[PDB]
């Protein structure tokens, strides 16, 4: 945890508030910002704030005393009086809970709040904001990130329907990270995807925007280990159970002497009965552009599998699974430049999906092949798509029956997680039979 006696730099807020002492605390700055057991500081550490990256909301405030317009990178822009219309801070506050609690609740235990502080926004915090010690939810075991004055009671992001103050945020000065120039010109060298358009949600977009690149994109910790909040392990399973039908059924199809395996270097064979020849490459998951397959690379040989191997532009002869950044779920956080954060065990900051890689390819059909025994150890099957030898024959046997409407549930979850899949374009099922 980050200490109340760390030196907090206060240039950045002169403006908003002239002559802030340069010398300063983060003790001095929270008693100024109007606050006096677990929650030792109301900011966090750059550590800190990657291990909870997906509670980041970014968070700008801007003045004309006057009214203020609060921005959050959700595009919400609320304006308080002392898009929507100005309020006053009693119902400003209760449209913050029901916001922050509807973007977080499948995401995260609490709130960070990211900034590019200049003042308007630590001292706005006064007025939505309460701490103390950490508590329990009022129904339910998890952590309290609301708190209701109507009752005096605590909740979760998940039980905070009219709650009225935001209970225990944290939260993380960018600015403290050692930049030169506005946040506009330092966000602007890595994104093009995000304007500048004069609204208080803007700022806070860019700034959460430049965090991220500036924690997964630029720097990258694969070892910082992330909870289970979805269908992580099915999908995971999901994706080598298709990664082993697809390639296995792609060397059976067209016989290809030689398989050139691009990406993980810890990478094991997912076909090991296959007897092709198979060659491995080491390439790292690319965080920021998508690798040049010129650089990369007898690859035109025999057939290269590149499994979440981002390139810009596939060969013809590849078997391809590459992650889609604009799918929408708990898992895919919106990232840098287009691209997106996908936190699935470990956080893989990810470059925009683009169609035109896949020009030499075609998308690949649904397929369940299977040569195993027709042996079991109910509403009959019937499909075109499960390529068996008692398809074959006229009549699905109760094995593959089960087996195929399994393999279907995991396609679909991975397809539904973002994946997609990409074959040479002479890929065919009917080489199967
Ligand atoms: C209603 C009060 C109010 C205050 S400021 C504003 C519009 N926001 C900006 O001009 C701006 C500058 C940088 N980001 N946003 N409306
Ligand atoms: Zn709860
Ligand atoms: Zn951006
Ligand atoms: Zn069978």
């Amino acid at each position: 945890h980050l200490s109340v006696d760390t030196k907090f730099k206060t240039e950045g807020l002169c403006v908003d508030i002239p002559g802030i002492p340069k010398d300063m605390t983060y003790r001095r700055l929270i008693s100024m910002m109007g606050f006096k057991n677990g929650y030792p500081n109301m900011f966090i550490t750059r550590e800190e704030a990657i291990r909870h990256v997906r509670a980041w909301i970014g968070f700008d405030v801007e003045g004309c005393n006057l009214p203020l317009q609060l921005g959050f990178s959700t595009g919400v822009n609320l304006v308080a009086v002392p898009m929507y219309k100005g309020l006053p801070w009693n119902v400003v506050r209760i449209k913050i809970v029901q916001m922050l609690s509807d973007t977080l609740k499948n995401l995260s235990d609490r709130v960070v709040f990211v900034l590019w502080a200049h003042g308007f926004e630590l001292t706005s915090m006064k007025y939505f904001v309460k701490i103390g010690p950490e508590r329990t939810c009022c129904l339910c075991d998890r952590r309290a990130t609301c708190f209701s004055t109507a009752s005096d009671t605590y909740a979760c992001w998940h039980h905070s329907i009219g709650f009225d103050y935001v209970y225990n945020p944290f939260m993380i000065d960018v600015q403290q990270w050692g930049f030169t120039g506005n946040l506009q010109s330092n966000h602007d060298l890595y994104c093009q995807v995000h304007g500048n358009a004069h609204v208080a949600s803007c700022d806070a977009i860019m700034t959460r925007c430049l965090a991220v690149h500036e924690c997964f994109v630029k720097r990258v910790d694969w070892t910082i280990e992330y909870p289970i909040i979805g269908d992580e392990l099915k999908i995971n399973a999901a994706c080598r159970k298709v990664q082993h039908m697809v390639v296995k059924a792609a060397l059976l199809a067209d016989k290809f002497p030689v398989l050139h395996d691009i990406g993980n270097p810890k990478a094991i064979k997912c076909v090991p009965q296959a007897d092709v020849e198979w060659k491995f490459y080491d390439a790292q998951p690319c965080s920021d552009k998508a690798y040049k397959i010129e650089e990369l690379f007898k690859f035109t040989d025999g057939v290269c599998l590149f499994w979440n191997c981002n390139v810009d532009r596939y060969p013809a002869n590849s078997i391809v699974c590459r992650f889609d950044t604009r799918v929408l779920s708990n898992l895919n956080l919106p990232g840098c430049d287009g691209g997106s954060l996908y936190v699935n065990k470990h956080a893989f900051h990810t470059p925009a999906f683009d169609k035109s890689a896949f020009v030499n390819l075609k998308q690949l059909p649904f397929f369940y092949y299977s040569d195993s025994p027709c042996e079991s150890h109910y509403v009959p099957l019937k499909s075109a798509t499960c390529i068996t030898r008692c398809n074959l024959g006229g009549a699905v046997c109760r094995h593959h029956a089960n087996e195929y409407r399994l393999y279907l549930d995991a396609y679909n979850m991975m397809i539904s997680a973002g994946f997609s899949l990409w074959v040479y374009k002479q890929f065919d099922t009917y080489n199967l039979w």
